[PDB]
């Protein structure tokens, strides 16, 4: 494994990606060495956004511009947009880049690595199914160890992104005689990242294998490190692995916790103590100084209805869908935590995290 | 002025008043003592929110029903419903009722003081012009000496709720030859409490009388108190102040501060902290022990489309509007504090705190 | 018993003023209004409360003018269709019973009506064969209270069902049971679903179906079942709509199929069953005040197409399909008939075929 | 003039101009040959709609790529996209081309001719006054030029696509002290498509030069055969003027009318009866045999809130726009007319034909 560089940068339009160019300009990283980008869009979030892919082509145009890589290394490197960005939150993106060695100093303390892979295909059939999860785990472990990992407790972060179901796969799987564990595309996305997430938990030895029963409906099963997407795009399951390993050096470090529920601030503070910050037991924002680059986070309405004993209206709600309800107030629980609107704050949780909450992770520049 | 009574409680469904009418049973108040009610219903918080005018009728029966009133002076008793409990806002009700002086220590300590007033009528013609501001300055003035207040400083928050314009009302105004400021009935919404909030203003001396160039434009005049809703429930102002007197006794108090953007937690740990409570100077919920009754602030997008440098895209959403977006936002940031997810969190916020941002009252139980 | 047909608008969520000028009118008596079937302003899904606004004006209305306790106006099956996207226009349609003495009664078919309430549905009976069984029971039920023995002289079941909640859904797991989704928007389409195969079970038109069958065997279903459901009662209410010969009245009804949802020729077909003769190209103006209203289903294909062109309602996460298509086939039908006081709902799993739905009109013949 | 070829094609998804590249090869039209694009897009049809901008892409790819045309030739070509396709309304693409007069049949019958234009520079503070006024009315008269028609009585159909009101231009607008007409985003849409009607209204001489007080409000006052939308595109007025010249030749030829309310279908026939098909009284889909290519047309929700008679809550409702409410409502009843699902129906018509209505133009194919 490689050191790593991690800088957030904003969005300011839909197709802009000209921070990222300002980075390669100013010789924050090179364009080549550019591993992974993680991202929030301003999209609407849900099934018909395209604002992904619009961001998407932005930045591997500048990868693909200032770099010596051709256009078709570039399609290798593994981009997640998370869409929808209600409220404060600021769509941005976080890049991941390897460090040149005459620019390290390797230390024995953890620092931030970052592993890749990409799964077997993933055909309609699978999705939601042993044959998803089973699939999905092997290429995390395969990118756990792209990432120098042995151990599953230092991996605090796995960012997926799987096939949807769509009318033409559905129509796919049942030419071939296979079955769809549902044909509602909306429905297919929770399902999608939900098996995914229990493939994570497995790799990772946080649970037993389990069931094709337990997919969306044993909501005690869960990953504390999983934030998974789903779309269209692909028809494999792209793992980034983001971690910490001894004796790599550089400047980062990546620690996680749990929020318990949407309203769960010590929780994101867990994660920032867990990534090696030393905070006050009451902190505040203006303790990070700097040095929080960023949160990812799940978030969810639970299935009873109710937050701390308190009732709430989200799950009945017909005009607007509680996917971005809950976002938007997730966002400024987070966005309040960090001081900085630029966080990755993501819905759609089946097991990922504890039910009515989600797993949070945190890099922060340690130096 | 009297002793208040001051009881949050919750809403099990948008026709239940079930929790009154059981305070009054068991004696914590009497219905013919309740002058005053505050509350957010789970409609979508717009021009077609119904679950105000059903939360309203409801409550007013049990207060009809339980006590001697007539339903005409129960009809009286100012009513206000904050439409829209975006995330895990929970619906609920601020129950203002008097205590026989024989039942309160009346230390000299200031203690919660409520006044009630109702303006004019309000005509589609008169939203957002200098009529709509004079009508309110005097109602408000009324309501402030029915509190037996003289000092505008004791006035923490001036709860308003103003007519907004409808097609009904809009084809009303047509049908005298009259004018309207807009016909965009979503917008009138912002424009019904930006025309209230600066009668407030007035009436509390905090600005000069300004004119009809200055609503929706001299967002530098505001009020620091003003919580202005709108809606359809009753075609005048619904006028409720809410201040400190000393010498009258009681349990409660209420304070102030100001929100400077959606993410300002520290504006409402000062209101808090205003209202009279001692708290550890980094505070946490948990330090709050059942003695906050509840929070009540605005909260509004601003104008440039940022909030601490990072943009988002509030303002160019035509899929959610800004107005449940940020407030299901701010009802994270603010429950997150308050650690109950029960608070009265209120958008649209023109002339009521700064730009981007709103006063915040707080009322908490001193004993 | 003869029946007086009623449409009226709703000037207001709680407006029920034209009902009561009818009763002061004489056109028709509180006491003997037997059902209502509307439209009204609320965003048609789960959190519509306009339903029950209007379910309050109009009973309120039906006790205060009338002998009948409130306790039996309760009894009087309301069905408040919410959603009226685009054109169309709140309206209450209301059937009334006519007096012996101000009827002619002729053998030609004239307009019957029954009703009826189910047994109570449980949230774990959406969807599944107990709500099957308990519908199709209450539809024999309203049938025969509308002196119905043949089912081909039934035109036209509407029906109103509970839909899911998280409060129902909550209830039910306090009982150690399950439900068939978790997600209340669905839950609409399942409880639609389920109330029109019972109702084709009824009807004769369907063997009893399985658990499996609902909502994935969808060339299983009624042909004149028109089921909304909401959050204003949890039983089925039914009203049966038919003809019978001998009774008199003025009021004739018949049915056709929208096989898709600019099939406007469906809608006519529907109005010439009902006894309308028209032109070979129907136009609104054709009908000459003779048009009650028309009672019909839609919805959005599986396959994401009308007449071979792709549409996007089924990805479409901002608005619903549900209030995309209602709006659409509200134009379509008002087109029609030239009233935008149309009934048009949404969703109809197993009502009429898959992309379609049943449509029904009630014209006034003399 | 030259002859003209109009092709409609499906667009099978978001970034889809394979059709138009299958009429290239197939030899139907030259890709250097084609100068107008107005099409539908499945965006949601407001302000954040960004699959304009995709399909524009896609298809001045095709443009460049296939045909001898440099990229910023290509940037010059005036495509119009129209989102929001609510209901059955299918995207697609109308292509229009010229052919060369060796492949046409010279008759003094009227066909088809089009001419274009870009007008001058838009900046936010023009949208909606006499400066956007007057810069359309000149490029609208320079594209009348283009296709070779001196009397206004011979253009049938005015498409155009101007730029809306954003935070960033709006904010632009104020980085210069400058105003701006509204600040509401989503209004600005109304107001773009309105002030530019007026200016073809005067290019055209149907309307005597207005002032800045009728924009939006002397609703007597309209084109009728402007069809104006607006969006984030480009910051010009894309012009496309669409009439009938004699002697040209050419298989099209194209007529209108105006839809007096969403549901005069009777003008939507009216149109394909002016445009040169032989119908029979009492139309059916089914007798026009392939032989409409497509109808483009305006609708609105009238200022009264009613439609014969009938109230509407469409302009009450903050859940779901009206312009998403009556666009699929007249979607339906347009598709209805033609038996094709692919039509070019568009939201707000601000001096678009008369109050409550648009105006409808038709193109058919005659031989
Ligand atoms: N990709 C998903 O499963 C859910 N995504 C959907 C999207 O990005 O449009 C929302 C999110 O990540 O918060
Ligand atoms: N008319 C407009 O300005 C916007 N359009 C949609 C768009 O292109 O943004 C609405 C329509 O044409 O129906
Ligand atoms: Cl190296
Ligand atoms: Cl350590
Ligand atoms: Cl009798
Ligand atoms: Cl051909
Ligand atoms: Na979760
Ligand atoms: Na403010
Ligand atoms: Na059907
Ligand atoms: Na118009």
């Amino acid at each position: 494994p490689e050191a790593i560089e991690v800088r957030k940068v904003p969005l300011h339009s839909v197709s802009d990606a000209s921070e990222l160019a300002k980075l390669i300009d100013d010789g924050v990283l090179e364009a080549d060495r550019v591993i992974a980008v993680i991202g929030k869009t301003e999209g609407n979030g849900g099934v018909n956004d395209y604002t992904r892919i619009i961001a998407d082509r932005a930045f591997r145009e500048v990868l693909s511009a200032k770099g010596n890589r051709s256009p078709e290394e570039v399609a290798e490197v593994p981009i997640v947009w998370s869409g929808g960005t209600d409220g404060v939150i600021s769509p941005h993106a976080t890049i991941f880049a390897t460090v040149p060695a005459d620019k390290v100093t390797k230390t024995d303390e953890p620092r931030l690595t970052v592993g890749v892979a990409m799964s077997e295909q993933l055909l309609p059939e699978d999705i939601g199914r042993t044959a998803m999860i089973t699939k999905v785990a092997a290429a995390v472990k395969d990118a756990m160890a792209d990432a120098g990992i042995t151990d599953p407790a230092d991996v605090h972060y796995v960012q997926t992104k799987t096939p949807l179901l769509t009318i033409h796969t559905i129509r796919d799987a049942k030419s071939r005689g296979k079955t769809v564990w549902t044909e509602q595309t909306h429905e297919s996305m929770d399902l999608s990242n939900g098996g995914t997430a229990l493939g994570i938990a497995v790799a990772l030895g946080e649970i037993d294998m389990p069931t094709d029963e337990d997919v969306m409906h044993s909501r005690e099963l869960f990953s504390s490190v999983a934030s998974c997407s789903s779309g269209v795009e692909l028809d494999r399951a792209q793992i980034v692995v983001v971690g910490n390993a001894r004796g790599v050096g550089g400047r980062y470090r990546i620690g996680h916790s749990v929020m318990k529920d949407p309203l769960d601030q010590d929780g994101i503070w867990a994660a920032i103590r867990d990534a090696g910050l030393e905070l006050p037991e009451r902190p505040h924002s203006s303790d990070l100084d700097g040095q929080l680059v960023n949160v990812f986070l799940k978030c969810e309405a639970s299935q009873d209805g109710t937050v701390r004993g308190r009732r709430n209206a989200m799950l009945d709600d017909s005009d607007v869908h509680w996917h971005r309800q809950i976002k938007s107030c997730v966002g400024g629980v987070t966005a309040a935590v960090t001081g900085d609107p630029a966080v990755f704050v993501s819905v759609s949780a089946a097991h990922q995290g504890p039910e009515g909450g989600g797993p949070v992770a945190a890099i922060v520049d340690l130096g």
